[PDB]
């Protein structure tokens, strides 16, 4: 089904303030996108409400990328938020993978396409990118849903460290592609829990078959939230920001896992 429908407000980006727009050349790319959006319905995916145009829900928080790296002042967030964000992301992507008749692939998963609402607590998927792109994709191979798992792995490293992936490399896109294709991955995280480290490295394996499914990622992340309480708390506290460059191929995390090891000790010991 598809609902039919406003006061046009100030422009937000390149799309005004929930709307989007056609540029009549994109009228064909528009039809391919709308047909699939009407079939999709999920909490962690953006809600769609003459001339040709859409009406999405206006996420006041903006993109996850803007929250993590955008204009100051940036908000404070915890390990709970970071894990919750990645959990809700894998929930929405799993919905797309588990779709009949054909499994819908997102292809371009990255924080700039992940919106936040309800005080930065609820994450929603919204259908340059070399940092999050799986190696088999930009080489020109028969890629599959497992390329979204690679992207998720990079996003997991990104919210924990609050670092732009492959910012040390920089340059044009082909320089990042060359690195990822040769095997370079983001540096490991200091004092990162072994369960999280294991899921992250698996998610960005060279061989796509060795990466876990999104259903497996959701289930694992759901059981880990037991040890990450406080994801419902809205973001409201400021954050004065200084980043130390990570020498010797190892970086410090932004979030703090102290509470995780504490709660983990109670159950296991
Ligand atoms: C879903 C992809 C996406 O984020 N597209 C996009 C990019 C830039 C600006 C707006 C926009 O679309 C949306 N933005 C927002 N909120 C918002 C507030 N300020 N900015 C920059 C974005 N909410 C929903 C959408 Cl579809």
């Amino acid at each position: 089904s598809l609902h039919m429908i406003i006061e046009v407000e100030e422009v937000v980006g390149r799309v005004c303030k929930a709307i989007k727009q056609i540029s009549e050349s994109e009228r064909k790319a528009f039809i391919v996108e709308l047909r699939q959006l009407s079939r999709v319905n999920h909490p962690n995916i953006v809600k769609l409400y003459n001339p040709v145009c859409l009406v999405m829900e206006y996420a006041e928080g903006g993109s996850l990328y803007n929250v993590l790296h955008g204009a100051e002042p940036l908000p404070y967030y915890t390990a709970a938020h970071a894990m919750s964000w990645c959990l809700q992301c894998s929930q929405g992507v799993a919905y797309l993978h588990s779709m009949q008749p054909k499994a819908l692939i997102h292809r371009d998963l990255k924080p700039p396409n992940l919106l936040l609402v309800a005080g930065g607590t609820v994450l929603k998927i919204c259908d340059g990118s070399a940092a999050w792109m799986a190696p088999e994709v930009f080489e020109g191979s028969n890629y599959s849903e497992k390329c979204d798992v690679f992207s998720w792995g990079i996003i997991l490293w990104e919210v924990i460290t609050r670092r732009k992936p492959f910012d040390e490399i920089g340059g044009p896109a082909f320089r990042i592609m060359w690195a990822v294709h040769n095997g370079t991955r983001p540096p490991l995280i200091k004092n990162l829990p072994k369960p999280i480290e294991s899921l992250m490295t698996r998610c960005w394996s060279k061989d796509p078959s060795q990466r876990p499914s999104m259903e497996e990622i959701v289930k694992i992340m759901t059981h880990l939230m037991r040890y990450f309480p406080g994801a419902d708390e809205p973001l409201q506290y400021p954050c004065q920001h200084s980043l130390p460059p990570g020498e010797d191929g190892r970086v410090e995390p932004y979030v703090d896992f102290a509470e995780f090891y504490r709660l983990w000790s109670v159950d296991h010991g």
